[PDB]
């Protein structure tokens, strides 16, 4: 079977549930890890195609490639349109956490697909049965995730984070970060307080922060000003089989309601 390689894991599952059983997909990274870049070890390379994101987010290989020639890769992230980013460095870049909108994390389903087409036909006919099934999962979930957070009125439902990834989660529904991504560390007091402050002028309820490890970050403004700081949020990276959000789908199903659950 040919081999086939992403960028890191949010898309890893994305790809192996179009693939099925008929290839077999590996990341490069593994659960827990700062998808931004670093950990770029020898480690890699030979697969007959590799995927990723693109939108400058796992850009650390963009330079990798240079060890290697051909054996084209794709973008996945190609619809399309970005939100951008508001403020630091990469201002007014691409935000690239794209896969947590269920109405563009279709757009993959059918662009990873026409990468598989694309090379091996000989199974055109399974990823078509594969895509086809999981996209309305999509859609299905999507009428789940709308439907739970629509009970939360008034306003009183921007979610607040760290890597502040969910850019598009809340521009399909009804927001708050600490910085908006990953890159060198968490602005200081003037950073900081600026969440302190918002988060007091709304003026509740509780926050959201993700995996690991900006603990400093978001901890302190939990106790200090109101809040209860919530377990972590799911995006950069999935989790185990034990830990809540071993899937894609899961994740998605996962995160709205503790959003929600945030809420009085």
């Amino acid at each position: 079977k040919k081999k086939v390689l992403t960028t890191f894991t949010v898309l890893a599952d994305m790809v192996q549930n179009v693939a099925g059983d008929k290839l077999v997909v590996e990341s490069i990274t593994r659960i827990g890890a700062e998808i931004h870049g670093y950990e770029p070890t020898p480690s890699d390379q030979d697969a007959d195609l590799i995927l990723y994101n693109g939108m400058n987010l796992e850009a650390w290989f963009e330079q990798f490639l240079g060890n290697v020639k051909d054996v084209p890769s794709v973008v996945l992230t190609e619809g399309i349109e970005p939100i951008p980013i508001a403020d630091g460095p990469y201002t007014d870049k691409p935000n690239p956490h794209a896969w947590m909108s269920p109405r563009n994390a279709l757009v993959y389903v059918e662009n990873i697909r026409q990468a598989f087409v694309e090379l091996d036909p000989d199974n055109a006919k399974y990823y078509n049965a594969n895509a086809a099934v999981y996209s309305e999962q999509l859609k299905a979930i999507d009428r789940q995730l709308g439907a739970d957070l629509e009970q939360v009125p008034a306003n009183q439902r921007f979610l607040v984070s760290c890597e502040g990834a969910f850019s598009y989660l809340a521009r399909d529904y009804g927001e708050i970060y600490m910085w908006p991504i990953n890159a060198e560390q968490q602005f200081t007091p003037k950073q900081v307080q600026t969440v302190i402050e918002e988060v007091k002028t709304n003026n509740v309820p509780t926050i959201f922060c993700e995996s690991t490890v900006s603990d400093k970050g978001q901890k302190q403004v939990a106790q200090a000003t109101g809040a209860r700081f919530g377990g972590n949020l799911y995006v950069d990276s999935l989790s185990t089989e034990e830990g809540p959000v071993p899937t894609f789908l899961d994740l998605l199903e996962y995160d709205a309601r503790v959003i929600t659950n945030g809420l009085l």
